[PDB]
């Protein structure tokens, strides 16, 4: 690595790039960490369950590691996340009696987690993932079902992002999703965002996850979503970059390495992708892969439980691959 160029040196001048880690993984690929990323994410740590598992009693000991690791490397942090149907402990949508709350109950709840969270980190995280895949990625509906979104109303999200800019108007707010580039998803996510900014919502930007497969999405979807996105004047960030050597469609597991056609075209893929993001250099600020190497990556349990997947640029000895050559020569 001594002559190996640094990803975020290479991007000085388009955009930030990170990794999503934990406690753990920092320590594990630490060095790689040092010589690539000046952005961060908790892969899990900044998630409600993870911060404020029972009402009242906040833990914030994983969190904070990760934190400080940042801060001493003078990297920046993107906040992950407060709002989501998924990894949301079960007392928060119900009282004593095991019922469910009220709108104004669970309101306060949020606020007061929101508060709290993002009070303890102002000055450290300039950016939130306040709500996460709140758009339907089935059906003909605009929302996905949620706890939040039955016991509040619609208009969940609006309080959520009022929150958030109360507790720290100095952040750069986020709506988070994945098949952020499929046409129709990707319309219903522009004509929610819309519908918020047109209503003097604070929401600053839009975090596109770019959970992608060698195939899908295309190029051109890509480049349609960047700018249909873009038109409402949000900044945009890459939020959770992966590149699965598997298409939704195949659930193989019985791969023990990747073909050398799987990594060839992985290779062509991500230099394909990092070229359409440095063309869009001005509305791309950050580009954050949901991991850094091989060694470590949430697809080798999703969708399929048990396998192993190769999505990043690095491998699982820590060594650059064919993806990297072609990443950073853009
Ligand atoms: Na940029």
């Amino acid at each position: 690595n001594s002559s190996l160029p640094s990803l975020r040196d290479v991007f000085a001048n388009d955009f930030r790039i990170g990794a999503a880690v934990n406690p753990v993984t920092i320590e594990m690929q630490k060095q790689l960490l040092i010589d690539h990323v000046n952005s961060i994410t908790a892969e899990n740590h900044m998630k409600f369950e993870h911060l404020q598992p029972e009402e009242g009693k906040f833990t914030f000991q994983e969190a904070d590691r990760i934190v400080d690791f940042a801060c001493s490397h003078r990297m920046a942090v993107r906040g992950h996340t407060l709002v989501w149907h998924n990894q949301t402990p079960d007392w928060v949508f119900q009282d004593g009696q095991g019922h469910f709350v009220s709108r104004d109950v669970l309101l306060e709840r949020m606020k007061c987690h929101i508060s709290t969270v993002v009070r303890r980190y102002k000055g450290k995280i300039y950016c939130w993932d306040v709500i996460n895949e709140a758009v339907a990625d089935e059906g003909n509906e605009l929302l996905r079902p949620s706890k939040w979104r039955q016991i509040i109303g619609d208009d969940f999200m609006e309080q959520a992002f009022l929150y958030a800019y109360e507790a720290d108007p100095d952040a750069l707010l986020f709506y988070n999703d994945y098949n952020e580039c499929f046409p129709e998803k990707r319309e219903k996510i522009f004509a929610l965002v819309k519908s918020l900014r047109d209503k003097g919502i604070p929401i600053h930007g839009i975090g596109m996850q770019a959970h992608w497969s060698l195939t899908r999405p295309s190029l051109d979807e890509i480049r349609a979503a960047i700018e249909r996105y873009a038109s409402l004047g949000v900044v945009l960030h890459i939020t959770a970059l992966d590149v699965s050597m598997f298409e939704f469609h195949d659930r193989r597991t019985d791969l023990a390495a990747p073909t050398s056609e799987m990594i060839e075209r992985q290779a062509e893929r991500y230099g394909q992708i990092f070229a359409l993001f440095k063309e869009y250099r001005d509305v791309i600020q950050s580009v954050t892969f949901w991991g850094i190497a091989d060694d470590h990556t949430w697809l080798d349990n999703f969708p399929v439980h048990g396998r192993k997947n190769w999505p990043l640029l690095f491998d699982e000895q820590h060594k650059p691959k064919p993806a990297f050559w072609r990443a950073v020569s853009v």
